[PDB]
């Protein structure tokens, strides 16, 4: 199965970018002064504009892998992208103003917060007996950091080590899985998280900017007709304008060597390709989402990330 | 009036305590060895187990009905960082959604203190307008953390006011409005999102900046008589920058100035730095003053404690003339 390259376009806070749904579609005018006619297009599996509301990506894109993950594949979910084009709008949210609505409802909650409600709502008096934890693992520096253990200081740095029984697997020494033992525990899991966040980014210069997060969310789940066990990883990736590099930099070459069939994938140049190995050529159902502005002023950065996505549709993955 | 200087303790938390409050002898003591001591005393004294209503009634709500008297006042918090001076100063939300944000326990001094104003002030007579400013020093550059327009990364010039001598323009800084009490809560949101924004540009931006939050009342009375009376009250809520830490200079030109009027030297060093130029009034002048230090209940933090119970016990001595 091809990895799922997605692009959705934020609004503006004269757009060069003209997004086509049912085509499938991204226009770009690149010429700008001089020709005012000239348009780069390219195609992905899908394609949402600047008045796709986030219940629309919720829709389309999560549900069916969430459904995916209920069977007990893995998925992952990439947000690639320039800073400021809403890569955390997009995996997380934001509330809408003045406490108008409950985190359960608000019509700005991300795929995230949107997730961990309909886990526990598609799980609840249906039969099954389930275990929900979470992990938010996160890369700054190619140091990793817990951003949910809550006897620790985010600054307290894991480590990590080749697992002897995997070969893409790697063991996170000390990393927190927290139980989620119903839907009304969410919020208050997710505000730990958030505390941290600002912490981490007290202790570290453009933390928001220059880290990846991981966001695992796994199921134990009991069906005697029968155990599955599915996981769904909600990967934040670092602003794709940028050590403080190296995971960035690595996701790139994985991406080339697998597409060109190169030889020796590198996956093991860096922390992020490690953990996320089984993502980029393995036996996990990928879908990156890529995020553009529709302003001239980011022509550039625009179109090198449309590039980027482009060339990753082509990556086969077997979710086994 | 000698400035008032409080010691706030605060908890633990889930991750051997060296500090012994005690309200009633407004005393508090720490543990220089494990036989050893030190203590000092102030005008109010705090415990880990101290509910920010408890913060609030004893300490904000003088000021408070100081200011609409038509007075200015300033509370400081001073302390390391990690300690408790921006719960103190501004709080947190009660886990998982408990309260609505007028309500919540774990508020702190700003959020109570624009409820109530709103509560002191319906129906007695006095017609009023409430504007605020967040305007901040970081790296000596001066920084407005709500106007709506224009990104935060956008600095802002500072002029000696012709009228005022103490007195400094700032050019650009916006005063929001806020016509009722709920209007609040959204004009803070806006706030804490261009103070995410200031994390992602500024290196360590909630720890090595300097906060002052204003608040300006503008009160008519009408007397029996027809005539008008117009006061004019201001407080500001200072969230200092943490007392471990150029990027230093108004920290330690606050150090200097305090020192300075408290062994009575004739030449205080306002304007050696943004924060003690722009709050020059409060140090040593008309402003009502109050000083909340806080500090760690941790053996790991006696260095740090004793330098700030140190400093707190010094600035006692800072005599002001309100108005
Ligand atoms: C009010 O405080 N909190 C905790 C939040 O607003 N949120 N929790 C999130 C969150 C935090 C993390 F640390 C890690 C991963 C995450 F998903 S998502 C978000 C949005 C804030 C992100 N900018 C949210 C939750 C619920 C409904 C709508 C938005
Ligand atoms: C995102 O939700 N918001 C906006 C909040 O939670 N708050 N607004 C704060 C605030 C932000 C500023 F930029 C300046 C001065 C301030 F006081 S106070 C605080 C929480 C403090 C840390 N933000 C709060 C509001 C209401 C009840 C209890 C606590
Ligand atoms: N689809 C969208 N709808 C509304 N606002 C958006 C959208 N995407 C991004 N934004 C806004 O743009 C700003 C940048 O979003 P953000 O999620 O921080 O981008 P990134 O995570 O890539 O840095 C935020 O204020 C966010 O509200
Ligand atoms: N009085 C208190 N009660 C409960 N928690 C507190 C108190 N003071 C500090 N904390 C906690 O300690 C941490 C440091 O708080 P903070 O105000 O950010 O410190 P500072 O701004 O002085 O560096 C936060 O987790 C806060 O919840
Ligand atoms: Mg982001
Ligand atoms: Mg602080």
């Amino acid at each position: 199965k091809n990895i799922q390259v997605v692009v959705r376009c934020r609004p503006f806070n004269h757009s060069i970018v003209e997004c086509d749904p049912v085509r499938k579609e991204v226009s770009v005018r690149t010429g700008g002064l001089a020709d005012k006619s000239s348009r780069k297009t390219y195609t992905f599996d899908m394609v949402f504009g600047a008045s796709t509301k986030q219940i629309d990506v919720y829709r389309s894109v999560v549900c069916p892998i969430l459904d995916e993950v209920i069977m007990g594949y893995n998925c992952t979910i990439f947000a690639y992208g320039q800073t400021g084009t809403g890569k955390t709008f997009t995996m997380e949210g934001e509330r809408s103003p003045n406490e108008e609505y409950t985190w359960e409802e608000d019509p700005l909650a991300g795929i995230i917060p949107r997730t961990l409600h309909q886990i526990f709502e598609k799980l609840t008096d249906n039969g099954t007996e389930f275990s929900v934890k979470v992990s938010l693992l996160e890369i700054y520096n190619e140091e990793l950091f817990d951003l949910l253990n809550p006897s620790s200081d985010v600054s307290e740095r894991l480590q990590m080590f080749d697992d002897p029984r995997n070969k893409r697997g790697v063991i996170i020494k000390g990393l927190e899985e927290i139980t989620v033992h119903n839907k009304d525990e969410v919020y208050q899991i997710l505000e730990k998280g958030a505390a941290k966040r600002t912490t981490a980014a007290t202790l570290m210069n453009a933390y928001s900017s220059r880290s990846h997060s991981v966001f695992s969310v796994t199921i134990h789940m009991k069906e005697t007709t029968l155990v599955k066990i599915g996981k769904l990883n909600l990967v934040d990736l670092a602003g794709s304008e940028n050590n403080i590099n190296q995971s960035l930099l690595t996701l790139g070459r994985v991406i080339t060597a697998l597409v060109e069939r190169t030889p020796h994938v590198p996956y093991r140049e860096s922390k992020l390709t490690r953990i996320l190995q089984d993502s980029l050529g393995g036996r996990t159902r990928t879908s990156i989402i890529a995020t553009i502005s529709p302003a001239s002023l980011n022509l550039e950065e625009t179109l090198s990330t449309l590039e980027y996505a482009h060339r990753a549709k082509n990556i086969l993955n077997k979710p086994e």
